[PDB]
């Protein structure tokens, strides 16, 4: 089962008349693996789930793409005494994920070492 | 203008030699705009300095690239705090992000409502 098909099967479970629903699809879905499709898939029966319970919503945009990213990884094997970023780090590591309509994470890895990943669309 | 080596000052003035360090570049490096370009600079530096404070690193692996991800946006404008900002909210994005090698943001609009962005490469 495509991977649009999947996500618009939450979709039609979950989104009720009282938020006015949008959800916008591009780029190449149909290549999304099953193993990815299916996290997707988790993520957003989450993000709809809560979207239709947030007190006195009256709209949802839903945006799946699939699309050209820059993204930056970064891995060492140490950790930070204070935290896996200073507050100021994360500030702006955050702000410019937030500016280029992008995601970012940073994280002391289970079993040693600090990953940080950040990632944003080619194009706005 | 060439990304691959302006990166690379970035890495020089903190990495080399103080880090055992790999660079990898992927993907059309030269289509990125020159404000995604900032951006990316700017990460890396950030990332790469944080990197080199922590007392027990001896190695450092940096991967820059450029490549199709999915992307999952979802965006309400609902008031309160949002079932994704809760602990186990957080724990399910956080969870798949990692499973998938991906990353995710929740914000809290100033003007009203929540955005979820979450995204992976597809590999
Ligand atoms: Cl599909
Ligand atoms: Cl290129």
């Amino acid at each position: 089962t495509g991977l649009r098909h999947r996500l618009d099967k939450v979709i039609d479970q979950l989104a009720i008349p009282a938020l006015h629903t949008t959800v916008q699809y591009t780029g190449p879905l149909s290549v999304v693996d099953t193993v990815l499709a299916n996290h997707a898939e988790a993520v957003l029966r989450e993000a709809v789930s809560n979207a239709v319970r947030h007190a006195n919503a009256t709209s949802l945009a839903i945006n799946v793409s699939v699309e050209d990213d820059v993204r930056v990884e970064v891995v060492d094997d140490g950790v930070g005494i204070s935290g896996d970023i200073t507050e100021s780090g994360l500030r702006n590591l955050r702000q410019r994920a937030d500016d280029a309509g992008g995601e970012f994470t940073v994280e002391n890895m289970p079993t040693g070492g600090t990953l940080l990943r950040w990632s944003a669309p080619l194009r706005l």
